[PDB]
């Protein structure tokens, strides 16, 4: 499936090169610019435990998911991964627990030491 394809072909976009955030571009975006820290960012996404026990999607709430890049609001893996994307890109991320919810987890929704998978579409981003 898509997660395994990321393991196999995904680029390691971590600074430590620890495979903690792996990325495959699934549909290329438009123009050169990528978001900067502080930018207000608009996305659609589908996320699941890589074990498929829990799923989530912006679509379930009927509207884009909006957050400020680099600004405390999402797991580390998203701050890292969404920063690499272009307006209109869709990407897959596979995420080790250190870059998501760690040994602590976020019980009962997210277990300890959980690996996460997302599909993300960057819809837009605007400066603060
Ligand atoms: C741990 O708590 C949650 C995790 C996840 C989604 C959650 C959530 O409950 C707050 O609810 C959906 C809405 C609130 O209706 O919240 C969206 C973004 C929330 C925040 O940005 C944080 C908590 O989420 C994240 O950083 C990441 C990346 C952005 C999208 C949501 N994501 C998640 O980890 C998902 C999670 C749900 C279970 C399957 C794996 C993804």
């Amino acid at each position: 499936g898509a997660p395994a394809t990321v393991t196999e072909q995904g680029e390691d976009i971590t600074s430590k090169k620890d495979r903690g955030v792996l990325k495959i571009v699934k549909r290329v975006g438009n123009g050169e610019e990528t978001p900067m820290i502080g930018d207000k960012v608009y996305v659609h996404y589908k996320g699941k435990l890589s074990n498929g026990k829990k799923f989530d999607s912006s679509h379930d709430r009927n509207e884009p998911f909006v957050f400020s890049l680099g600004k405390g609001q999402v797991i580390k893996a998203w701050d890292i991964g969404v920063a690499t994307m272009k307006k209109g890109e869709i990407a897959h991320l596979l995420i080790k627990p250190e870059y998501a919810y760690g040994s602590a987890g976020s019980l009962p929704k997210i277990p300890s030491n959980a690996t996460l998978f997302f599909e993300i579409e960057l819809l837009d981003f605007k400066g603060e």
